[PDB]
C-alpha cells in the first residue's frame, strides 16, 4: 500500500485527535494524520467523504489516500494528504505578522474555500453541499504563496437538494467548544436543516477571522496572538463554560480600538460581527462574505 512506501521523517503536531507526521511517498513531502483512539470515527468517515464526493480545490486540503498500517502495538489509521510547511493558521500567526495583502489573502482564501464546500454543484462535475461543523485555526493550513486551504473533514455534513436527505454520521465527537456557536451551545441548533450546520461555520469562520485581524500591522502596532475568548475561559473550555460566555452573557470577541484607524481592519471588524448574530438566520453567507471580502482593500 501507500503507508508502506511513505517514509515518516518529523512529528510536526500532537493533539487529542493523534499525530502529524511530515513524511516522504514517491520523493514528495506529504502529511500523515495518524489519528487517536477516541478520533476514529473521524478518519472514516473523512475517508468516506474523500473517496465518495470530488472536493478538491485549491483550499481544501488534497488528499491523496487512506490507509491502516501495523504499528508499534496498535493498528494505525493514518490519513495522507499534501505537506504544507507554514502548518496550520495557529501555528503561522503565532511567529509573524502580516500586512494588508497578506491578511486579506489569507481570510479571502479560507472563504473561498468555505464557499466551496458550502454549495452543491449539479452534475457529474458537481457535489453536495457540506459543511465542515469544526473550522478553526489549528486545522487550515498555510500556503507559501499565502492562501490557505481547510483540513479535517472528520466532522462533516452532506445534503443534496434533490434528495433532500441529510447525512450527520455516527459520530461521538461534536465540535471544538471554544468555537461551538450559541445554538449548538444551548441545544437549540435546528438540527434537521442542513443551513443550521453552514451557519454554525459561518460563526466559527468570523472567530478565525478575528485571530488574523489582530496580527494585521496598522501603524505598527498589532496585537498578540490569541484564541477567541481568552479573556474569559481557561485552555480547554468546557461545554458548559462556552454557553455561559456566548448565550448567557452574550460576549463576542473584543475589536481593538486601532483597527478602526485603519480602512481594512475597519471593514473586516464589521465582517466578523456580521457572523456573530445570535441568531444564525442572520448571519452572512459564505459566498457573501467571500463577495465582500473581494471588494475590500
Ligand atoms: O487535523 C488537523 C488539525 C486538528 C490538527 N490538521 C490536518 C493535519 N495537519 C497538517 C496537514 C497538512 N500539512 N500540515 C503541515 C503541518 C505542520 C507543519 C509544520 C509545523 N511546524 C512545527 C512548529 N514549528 C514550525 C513548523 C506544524 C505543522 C501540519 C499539517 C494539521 C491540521
Amino acid at each position: 500500500t501507500v503507508a508502506r512506501d511513505i517514509t515518516l521523517l518529523e512529528c510536526v503536531g500532537k493533539g487529542r485527535y493523534g499525530e502529524v507526521w511530515r513524511g516522504s511517498w514517491q520523493g514528495e513531502n506529504v502529511a500523515v494524520k495518524i489519528f487517536s483512539s477516541r478520533d476514529e470515527k473521524s478518519w472514516f468517515r473523512e475517508t468516506e467523504l474523500y473517496n465518495t464526493v470530488m472536493l478538491r480545490h485549491e483550499n481544501i486540503l488534497g488528499f491523496i489516500a487512506s490507509d491502516m498500517t501495523s504499528r508499534h502495538s496498535s493498528t494505525q489509521l493514518w490519513l495522507i494528504t499534501h505537506y504544507h510547511e507554514m502548518g496550520s493558521l495557529y501555528d503561522y500567526l503565532q511567529l509573524t505578522t502580516l500586512d494588508t495583502v497578506s491578511c486579506l489573502r489569507i481570510v479571502l482564501s479560507i472563504a473561498s474555500g468555505l464557499a466551496h464546500l458550502h454549495i452543491e454543484i449539479f452534475g457529474t462535475q458537481g457535489k453536495p453541499a457540506i459543511a465542515h461543523r469544526d473550522l478553526k485555526s489549528k486545522n487550515i493550513l498555510v500556503k507559501k504563496n499565502g492562501q490557505c486551504c481547510i483540513a479535517d473533514l472528520g466532522l462533516a455534513v452532506m445534503h443534496s437538494q434533490s434528495t433532500n436527505q441529510l447525512d450527520v454520521g455516527n459520530n461521538p465527537r461534536v465540535g471544538t467548544k471554544r468555537y461551538m456557536a450559541p445554538e449548538v451551545l444551548d441545544e437549540t441548533i435546528q438540527v434537521d436543516c442542513f443551513d443550521s450546520y453552514k451557519r454554525v461555520d459561518i460563526w466559527a469562520f468570523g472567530l478565525v477571522l478575528w485571530e488574523v485581524a489582530r496580527r494585521m500591522v496598522s501603524n505598527g502596532i498589532v496585537e498578540d496572538y490569541k484564541p477567541p475568548f481568552y479573556d474569559v475561559v481557561p485552555n480547554d473550555p468546557s461545554f458548559e463554560d462556552m454557553r455561559k460566555v456566548v448565550c448567557v452573557d452574550q460576549q463576542r470577541p473584543n475589536i481593538p480600538n486601532r483597527w478602526f484607524s485603519d480602512p481594512t481592519l475597519t471593514s473586516l471588524a464589521k465582517l466578523m460581527k456580521e457572523c456573530w448574530y445570535q441568531n444564525p438566520s442572520a448571519r452572512l453567507t459564505a459566498l457573501r462574505i467571500k463577495k465582500t471580502l473581494t471588494k475590500i482593500d
